[PDB]
């Protein structure tokens, strides 16, 4: 286990174990704490504006890197945070790396967070967002055939699910899926080993996964709805080829593996790598941990090839 990630787990695992029974979303958000300033790689331009969508307006932050000419290969990105926390700044550095090392224009979408907007506001936001952007490939000098989707954790979930809607509705063409330790689901009655294995002490805990699933979902029945567990979708076949990264000490390790294992079955090209010395959410320790820094770049490179 990485040395910097260790001090974070030690110092963290000290404070009192949280009481998710009374813990509030306002309080977890206001509880922003853990993640000192981090390095922001540079890019040619950064543009933040509003996507005006029916019923609601969403903020977007576009990232163009240096040394890349139109029409540009892109990436519509969805930040992680349990469908509850996170915004355009918390993941601003991660997006900068994917943009710099991935050689693509990155559009980080500021979707509606729960509990305020329950499932499925996030999913509809993810899909409508991609469409709003693809409809205007010409206005952003985009190569319509090289537009990918990606995300970390809950953001990874949204990307998998958006891939599926796009397939039902015949487009827009998604060239690729970049899923970083994504929450793609499973059958709660028969949960993978990593769930029990890495239940505690590794940042993302079992009690935290439950709290998220609580603030986000409306009913128990929703636990097996495809839009929440894309892994339980009928025909995974014909979906965009993908790259899936997982972490050794992540309760969601086998969940992503399970998704890799499923797309393969429906005959979809997929590559999955497990980073042996990292935990869930490592991309946010870029420039802080020597292991996370290497992994994120490695991940941004796979994007570069895939979209090449």
């Amino acid at each position: 286990l990485d040395p910097v990630i260790q001090q974070v787990l030690d110092q963290l695992n000290r404070m009192p174990a949280p009481d998710y029974k009374h813990l509030s979303a306002q309080q977890f958000r206001s509880q922003q704490s853990l993640f000192p300033p981090v390095k922001k790689e540079p890019v040619a331009e950064v543009r933040e504006f509003d996507m005006d969508l029916p019923g609601r307006t969403l903020k977007v932050r576009m990232y163009r890197p240096e040394g890349v000419e139109p029409p540009y290969p892109a990436l519509v990105y969805y930040h992680g945070g349990g469908w509850v926390v996170g915004d355009l700044e918390t993941h601003d550095p991660v997006c900068r790396v994917l943009a710099k090392d991935g050689r693509a224009v990155v559009f980080s979408v500021d979707y509606r967070l729960a509990p305020e907007h329950k499932f499925p506001a996030a999913v509809e936001d993810a899909y409508d967002a991609l469409q709003w952007i693809a409809e205007r490939a010409a206005d952003f000098h985009l190569d319509p055939a090289r537009i990918a989707v990606g995300g970390d954790s809950a953001g990874g979930n949204l990307a998998a699910v958006t891939s599926i809607l796009a397939k039902e509705r015949g487009g827009p063409a998604l060239a690729f899926q970049l899923l970083i330790y994504p929450s793609t689901g499973y059958d709660p009655a028969h949960p993978p080993a990593s769930i029990e294995e890495n239940a505690e002490g590794y940042l993302l805990t079992g009690g935290m996964m439950l709290w998220f699933r609580d603030q986000y979902l409306n009913s128990l029945e929703e636990l097996t709805h495809p839009w929440f567990s894309p892994v339980l979708y009928p025909d995974l076949s014909g979906l965009p080829p993908a790259y899936i990264a997982t972490a050794q000490y992540d309760p969601l390790r086998d969940v992503g593996k399970l998704y890799a294992e499923a797309l393969n079955k429906a005959g979809v090209k997929v590559e999955i790598e497990n980073f042996e010395d990292l935990i869930h959410g490592f991309a946010q320790f870029y420039s802080l941990s020597p292991g996370a820094t290497k992994a994120l770049v490695r991940i941004a490179e796979k994007l570069r090839d895939a979209l090449a």
